[PDB]
């Protein structure tokens, strides 16, 4: 460990005594293992803790029934309510829901982490080191590295340990330290020592952070500390999870739960104000103070019954589950709340190479200048077998094979394939096959060289890790590379500042070799290379050249294009600046044509599959990407995207040619172009912006660096698994399986959670507007009330518990992904169903209030009230003045009530079963799709009747009922409610809205 910054980078290599051209030894290692250890961190993985993460109870909903259950309290501590124990059993009924659903909740969550851990842990995180086993580089797990050895990062990766960098490769390097500092923006970094011991994070400029990406350029350095001696490892639990996230979803729910709030607030205000006349009755008697207190129970009892205290729960169980089910997917939720977005999802943009495509490439097609005769021009093109990165494999011209040493044009054209590239081959001689470093562009042309063998360096008996770099190898032993001209996406070329490593000739040696895109290059290409000589770059020439490239991309094999040339008389090296990259550009101008290769690169099996699937689910899809046009449109062709003989005319666009379109025809374009080519990291990051200014849902589908600020700027960011560190940081899914399918059945499971919160709503609205009726109906047409504070309070634990959570269990509908996405613009409650919820409220609330009043009729054992309703109270006690009062007093029995109560109890279990689905017929979704709702009824129900008949609880809520006779009577009068709703589905069902 070298807790210092404040050393220079000499001090630093003297440290561990190391050499940053050969890196630490296996001995060095050996001993530094035993000393440090292994660089990882061993326990409590965003684990929270058992009792801490149960406090999640800070939601509003539930926060309400835990003030209510206070003053619940306070009233029960002095003894109020006419009753002595079961006035300490009123906030305890609300507390066992509120348990309840943290328990379910917090339940789900932990399997959420259980299963993302395990795929995580699938496949190991990685780092590339320089040791002493060979020249060359090699990149290990990231928990085999050790305070000493050379660790190289670069663009797109995560950096895996405390490292102070030594030597910076490019003209800048910028790293996302967002993770450790909060720095937002990218943050530049330097090789100069930080003298001061104390400085905070912050201020170390030096210093590469594990954890963190980075954000541009390359650079070399040392490890100082791995494992729990990191800067982010010192912090492990403490700020143990800091994000950001407000979904859509979550908006909606939160203006829905606000004015729902605001209705039961009303109503039980309401309540309170419309019962302030019951205040003097016998029963309460009189005492004014014990009038309004009671009605002011049953207020706050009624809004406890109303407000869905579940909600936050069937929310996160839901989300929860999804999590687990896209994980058994081979997908990584980086965000619970998100799964539930790419539900209603209307568009997905895609990056092409290595999203859309597996970015396996090989060079299989190259041609150079053959002769230029005026107007006439022929080129001498190339077929090159093996389409993996292994050196096996031939060039051929017409199906014939030929020693590539013979062409000039291809001497040149492996030359500047071997220098101008940062890329190199490795063969892992544990899974015996030949492994790309960097950049499968560039390293398909590292293999290329190896075919080549334009030297006829005798590789027959090599061995197979030598064979990997041979014709490279001498390729670099003959040119001295100077500096490289980085790869800038603005010129979209790179090139290589090179002069003869023997360094025999000052004057006969010095070229510079670029390679980009063709249109480019070749437009700042003034010679054309044939054979060994120069001739100037002509109209027919040009046009033969780039005519050939169109049929190469256009063509059947899909083919991706890489111009070669070579400025043959460069500037001089005190004549360049190489600080900025902007005058890269200028320094790649008078060049000389030299060839072109063609790759291939197949798009995954299953993407054809997928785009189809997602046509049929309302969801289009948009190929962005930095490639040539000409050969995206065929990509499109190919995948399903386009027809085989669409007009792509006006569906087609590159950037040049977007961004000529006034700012309307850009937003414009947008809504029917399906392919953009030749682009920005900011073009994909506004082509997000305009299908988000058309009130859409987007999701982006990347893997580069480029991708991060489209990935970021989507409702849903979707990075493939073999892709870029600061992709998947940019984005809130990762597709570890590199398996397109995956997001066809992501929108699956988004639409299906969306759909279970609706059951979750209709049931408790539809429900407790019954709860809410029900006192509202017997209070004005001057009926005995029908439940007291105690009861309100059981129903809704019984009721609104966990029947309503267990609603998150449900099976999808079956024509699920056949219907149009949902509007974003649409109410979270439509026009029709808030009829539904009317009607069905309506009906429990009715058929709740005849069940008390039945009692007192028609009921053999109860005492009869004649007929039309002879309801009125004015026996009570030595009824001298009545009308046939013959009774003494059938008000303030127990009887009745408990048949109110019952019936909720039963009437509510009913239409759960109606909500195992929207429209769906119970003949088609039976009961038991759902078990875990049936067993949430049979217990709910089960813990009705223990209330009724263990004798020390009867005496608590005030009940008594029949074995028999009774349950018979709420029985014919709860199922309707089951028949009542599946009329209404039917109604819909064979009228088809929404
Ligand atoms: N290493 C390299 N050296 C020189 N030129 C390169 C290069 N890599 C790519 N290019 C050229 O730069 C162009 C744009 O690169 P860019 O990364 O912006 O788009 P891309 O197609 O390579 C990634 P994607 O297709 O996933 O969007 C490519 O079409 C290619 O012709
Ligand atoms: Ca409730
Ligand atoms: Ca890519
Ligand atoms: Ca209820
Ligand atoms: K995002």
């Amino acid at each position: 460990m070298e807790a210092a910054h404040s050393k220079s980078t000499e001090e630093c290599l003297a440290y561990f005594g190391v050499s940053e051209t050969t890196g630490l030894t296996p001995d060095q290692v050996k001993r530094h293992l035993e000393k440090y250890g292994h660089n990882e961190l061993p326990a409590e993985e965003g684990k929270s803790l058992w009792e801490l993460v149960i406090e999640q109870f800070e939601d509003l909903l539930v926060r309400i029934l835990l003030l209510a259950a206070c003053i619940s309290f306070v009233l029960a501590w002095f003894e109020e309510g006419e009753e002595t124990i079961t006035a300490f059993v009123e906030p305890f009924v609300i507390l066992l829901i509120l348990i309840a659903n943290a328990i379910v909740g917090v339940w789900q969550e932990r399997n959420a982490e259980n299963a993302i851990e395990a795929l995580k842990e699938y496949e190991p995180e990685m780092g590339k080191v320089y040791r002493a086993d060979r020249k060359s580089v090699q990149r290990i797990k990231a928990r085999d590295i050790v305070p000493g050895d050379i660790v190289e990062v670069a663009v797109g990766d995560k950096v895996p340990a405390d490292i102070r960098i030594l030597s910076i490769k490019s003209t800048t390097l910028r790293v996302d330290q967002s993770i450790l500092t909060g720095e937002s923006v990218s943050v530049i970094k330097h090789t100069e020592p930080v003298p001061d011991p104390r400085a905070v994070n912050q201020d170390k400029k030096n210093m590469l952070f594990s954890g963190t990406n980075i954000a541009a350029g390359k650079a070399l350095g040392i490890v100082a500390t791995t494992g729990v001696s990191t800067e982010i490892g010192k912090i492990r639990d403490q700020m143990a999870a800091t994000e950001q996230d407000k979904t859509p979803l979550q908006q909606k729910l939160d203006e829905f739960g606000e004015q729902l709030s605001k209705v039961i607030s009303l109503i039980c205000v309401a309540v309170w104000l419309i019962n302030i006349g019951h205040f003097n009755d016998p029963v309460h008697g009189g005492s004014w103070i014990r009038g309004a207190i009671y009605y002011f129970k049953i207020a706050v009892a009624l809004a406890v019954a109303a407000i869905p205290e579940g909600l936050p729960a069937v929310i996160t169980t839901c989300l929860a589950l999804g999590t687990r089910r896209m994980a058994k997917k081979n997908a990584i939720v980086r965000s619970l709340p998100s799964v539930a977005t790419l539900g209603c999802t209307s568009v997905i943009c895609s990056d092409k190479t290595g999203t859309l495509t597996t970015n396996q490439m090989s060079v299989c097609k190259m041609f150079i200048i053959d002769k230029v005769d005026g107007d006439f021009c022929s080129l001498n093109e190339f077929s090159i077998t093996g389409s993996t990165y292994a050196p096996e494999g031939e060039v051929l011209k017409n199906d014939k094979p030929i020693r590539s040493g013979q062409f000039d044009g291809l001497v040149e054209l492996a030359t500047i394939c071997a220098l101008c590239n940062d890329s190199s081959l490795d063969f892992n001689e544990t899974k015996g096959v030949y492994e790309k470093v960097g950049e499968a562009t560039e390293t398909a042309l590292t293999t290329l060289v190896e075919k080549m063998n334009v030297f006829n360096t005798e590789v027959r008996n090599l061995s197979k890790v030598e064979r990997a770099n041979a014709c490279n190898s001498v390729i670099r032993q003959l040119m001295k590379k100077e500096f490289t001209l980085e790869f800038s996406r603005d010129r979209k070329s790179m090139s290589v500042y090179c002069s003869p490593a023997k360094s025999s000739r000052a004057a006969v040696g010095n070229k510079m070799f670029v390679k980009g895109a063709p249109e480019g290059v070749i437009d700042r290409c003034n010679y054309v290379r044939v054979g060994t000589t120069r001739v100037p770059m002509t109209g027919p020439v040009k046009e033969k050249i780039l005519s050939v490239i169109k049929e190469w991309g256009t063509g059947r094999d899909t083919l991706r294009c890489l111009a070669l040339a070579t400025r043959d008389t460069p500037p001089k090296r005190e004549e360049m600046v190489l600080d900025d990259s902007s005058r890269f550009m200028e320094y790649e101008t008078d060049l000389t044509f030299v060839g072109v290769v063609g790759m291939l690169d197949p798009p995954r099996k299953e993407v054809m599959g997928s785009i189809q699937l997602c046509r049929d689910a309302g969801i289009r899809v948009i190929m962005i990407t930095g490639d040539n046009k000409g050969t995206a449109i065929a990509i499109c062709r190919r995948i399903g995207i386009f027809g085989e003989n669409e007009e792509v005319a006006d569906r087609a666009y590159t950037g040049r040619e977007f961004d000529d379109l006034p700012l309307a025809e850009q937003r414009e374009a947008c809504r029917r172009a399906c392919c953009f080519a030749r682009v920005e990291p900011s073009h994909k990051s506004k082509i997000v912006e305009y299908l988000q200014s058309y009130d859409e849902i987007t999701a982006m589908t990347g893997d580069g660096v480029n991708d991060a600020p489209a990935l970021k700027k989507a409702e849903i960011g979707i990075a493939m698994g073999s892709g870029t560190a600061v992709a998947k940081t940019a984005s809130e899914m990762v597709l570890a399986d590199d398996n397109f399918s995956t997001i066809v059945a992501a929108v699956e499971e988004g639409r299906a959670i969306y759909n279970n919160m609706k059951q979750f709503i209709r049931y408790l609205i539809s429900s407790n507007v019954g709860e809410v009726v029900c006192i509202f109906l017997t209070a004005a047409l001057g009926l005995p009330e029908a439940l007291i504070p105690v009861q309100l309070l059981w129903v809704n634990l019984v009721t609104d518990g966990l029947p309503a959570t267990a609603l998150g269990f449900n099976p999808p509908d079956l024509d699920i992904m056949d219907r149009p996405p949902r509007s974003p613009k649409e109410p979270l409650i439509s026009g029709w169903l808030f009829f539904r919820y009317m009607a069905i409220g309506g009906y429990v609330g009715a058929a709740t209030v005849g069940a008390a009043a039945w009692w007192f009729m028609y009921a053999e054992d109860g005492p009869g009230v004649t007929y039309h309703q002879l309801t009125h109270f004015m026996q009570c006690t030595e009824d001298h003045p009545h009308f046939e009062g013959l009774d003494c007093e059938i008000f303030e029995a127990p009887e009745p009530m408990t048949m109110a109560l019952s019936v909720l109890v039963t009437i509510e279990m009913c239409n759960a079963l109606n909500s195992l689905s929207e429209n769906q017929s119970l003949m088609r979704m039976p009961p038991w799709v759902n078990i875990w709702l049936l067993g949430s009824i049979c217990l709910s129900m089960s813990l009705h009747f223990l209330i009724l008949y263990v004798d020390p609880l009867p005496m608590i809520f005030k009940l008594k009922a029949l074995d028999l006779t009774q349950w018979l009577m709420v029985l014919k009068i709860s199922l309707p409610v089951i028949g009542l709703d599946e009329i209404l589905k039917f109604i819909a069902r064979n009228y088809l809205e929404g």
